[PDB]
């Protein structure tokens, strides 16, 4: 009988609804409901497990352990990879960087001092920049133009750097 460590729970019957992340040191089984780790935390884990190389109550070594400093890591990595992305358009930089952050300049500070704790809080702060701007640049017909590709712009990077995340979804798109 497979049991996953911290429930005591035999997991064997466990249907395909149960979330769980693999031991890369026994190959044993746990709930991501039993572990400190929210919904987010999880997929990131799920979307690229080796970075990670989460370890099970047996099976690690030290505290805090090493695989929740690596998912940590590799959040902030991430963060840092969308939005230099969009640092680096001098478009998108032109009408975002410069004018919770009010643009992405406020984004960067508050990133790079690692206050940034979940993607969900880092997309709204964007998408929230973003619609302002299109709610005022006017409407002149490059700035019209310019407004979808910029949203598209942002858009893909996340899908890319984060693919189990709802961007389109955001409650603050208009
Ligand atoms: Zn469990
Ligand atoms: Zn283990």
């Amino acid at each position: 009988g497979n049991f996953c460590p911290l429930c005591d729970k035999c997991y064997d019957d466990d249907d395909y609804e149960s979330k769980m992340m693999q031991c890369g040191k026994c190959d044993r089984w746990v709930h991501s409901k039993c572990e400190n780790l929210s919904d987010e935390m999880y997929e990131i884990l799920s979307n690229l497990p080796e970075s990670v190389a989460y370890t099970c109550v047996n099976c690690t070594e030290r505290h805090p352990a090493e695989w929740r400093l690596a998912l940590e890591k590799e959040l902030q990595i991430s963060l840092k990879q969308v939005l230099t992305a969009l640092l680096n358009s001098r478009t998108t930089s032109h009408l975002l960087r410069y004018r919770q952050p009010l643009d992405l300049e406020g984004v960067k500070r508050k990133m790079d001092q690692g206050n940034y704790t979940s993607v969900l809080e880092f997309s709204d702060d964007i998408v929230k920049i973003i619609q302002a701007a299109i709610n005022s640049d006017g409407g002149q017909p490059e700035i019209k133009k310019a407004n979808s590709m910029v949203k598209s712009f942002f858009i893909r990077q996340m899908e890319r750097v984060f693919p189990w995340f709802s961007v389109k979804k955001s409650r603050f798109w208009e």
